[PDB]
Order: structure tokens, then C-alpha cells, then sequence
């Protein structure tokens, strides 16, 4: 599923994940987009031949089971194409075990890149939630 900006905010407030650890909607709706353009179903290949699912790009080496990362963790406890259902659920839940796992949203790469320091509130802007 591809979700609209508002949709998905909806979503992910619905889910708890507004101000989660700390972090406004805002922020888990910018990582969305430049993560996954909003796609549930995006995958991305890693150089050390784990994978991101998803729409927030949860990886295989340490949180869920795709039967090829060779000696990874499922931290989850899912295998990783629950992280590809247009129902986000499986994707927040496993993405409020992350952002708590001392490094905050800063484990999303392109958070840290495009959405840190910069006015997240325009990802909610325009959005009844
Ligand atoms: C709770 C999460 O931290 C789990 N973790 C997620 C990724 N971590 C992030 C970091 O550690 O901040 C980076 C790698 N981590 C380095 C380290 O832990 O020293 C080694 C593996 N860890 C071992 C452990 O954590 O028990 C398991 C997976
Ligand atoms: C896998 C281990 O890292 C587990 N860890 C014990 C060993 N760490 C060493 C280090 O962090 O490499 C001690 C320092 N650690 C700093 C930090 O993590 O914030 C304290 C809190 N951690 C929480 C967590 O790790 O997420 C406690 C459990
Ligand atoms: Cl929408
Ligand atoms: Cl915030
Ligand atoms: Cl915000
Ligand atoms: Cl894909
Ligand atoms: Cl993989
Ligand atoms: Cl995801
Ligand atoms: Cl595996
Ligand atoms: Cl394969
Ligand atoms: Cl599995
Ligand atoms: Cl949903
Ligand atoms: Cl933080
Ligand atoms: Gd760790
Ligand atoms: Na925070
Ligand atoms: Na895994
Ligand atoms: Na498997
Ligand atoms: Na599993
Ligand atoms: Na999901």
C-alpha cells in the first residue's frame, strides 16, 4: 500500500507513535517518506546482504526474520514480510523497540539526513488529526 501524508499520519498517531520517545508525528511521517516514499511494500538491499522492509525500512540484522541474514537476530519476533502489510501495525510496534534502543530516530539514516533539524511539523501540516 502507498498511504497519502495524512493517511499515514492518522495511522501512526492511531498506533501511539506521535511524541513516541520523544519524537513528534512530524518526524515518523518525514522518515516515511524518504525511507520508503510512503510504500509499505519498499525493499532495499544492504551491502552486508541484510535487508530494510517497509515503510519506516526496519532491517533483518537485528529485528526481524527474512531467512537470509546469516546469523541475524529477530528482535521482533516477525518474520520480515509482516513489515510489508498495507496494516502498519507490525512496522510501529517494531519501530517503537528501535527508537528505544538508545540511539533514537538517529538509526534511520535518512531521518538523520533530510528530517533532522528541520520543521517536521510541515509533514502534518494541512492533516485533521
Ligand atoms: C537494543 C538494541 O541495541 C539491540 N541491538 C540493535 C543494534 N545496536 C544498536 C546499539 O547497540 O546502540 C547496534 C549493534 N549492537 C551494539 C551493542 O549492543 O553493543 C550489537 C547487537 N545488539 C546487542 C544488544 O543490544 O544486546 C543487538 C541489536
Ligand atoms: C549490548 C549491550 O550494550 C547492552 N548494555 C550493557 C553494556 N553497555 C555497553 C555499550 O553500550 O556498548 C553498557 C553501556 N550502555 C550504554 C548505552 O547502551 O546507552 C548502558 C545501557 N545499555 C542499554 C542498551 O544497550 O541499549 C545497557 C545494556
Ligand atoms: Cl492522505
Ligand atoms: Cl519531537
Ligand atoms: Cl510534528
Ligand atoms: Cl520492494
Ligand atoms: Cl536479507
Ligand atoms: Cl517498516
Ligand atoms: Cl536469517
Ligand atoms: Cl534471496
Ligand atoms: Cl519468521
Ligand atoms: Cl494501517
Ligand atoms: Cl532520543
Ligand atoms: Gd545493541
Ligand atoms: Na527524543
Ligand atoms: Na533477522
Ligand atoms: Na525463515
Ligand atoms: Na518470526
Ligand atoms: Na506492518
Amino acid at each position: 500500500k502507498v498511504f497519502g501524508r495524512c493517511e499515514l499520519a492518522a495511522a501512526m498517531k492511531r498506533h501511539g507513535l506521535d511524541n513516541y520517545r520523544g519524537y513528534s508525528l512530524g518526524n515518523w511521517v518525514c522518515a516515511a517518506k524518504f525511507e520508503s516514499n510512503f510504500n509499505t511494500q519498499a525493499t532495499n538491499r544492504n551491502t552486508d546482504g541484510s535487508t530494510d522492509y517497509g515503510i519506516l525500512q526496519i532491517n533483518s540484522r537485528w529485528w526481524c526474520n527474512d531467512g537470509r541474514t546469516p546469523g541475524s537476530r529477530n528482535l521482533c519476533n516477525i518474520p520480515c514480510s509482516a513489515l510489508l502489510s498495507s496494516d502498519i501495525t507490525a512496522s510501529v510496534n517494531c519501530a517503537k523497540k528501535i527508537v528505544s534502543d538508545g540511539n533514537g530516530m538517529n538509526a534511520w539514516v535518512a531521518w538523520r539526513n533530510r528530517c533532522k533539524g528541520t520543521d517536521v511539523q510541515a509533514w502534518i501540516r494541512g492533516c485533521r488529526l
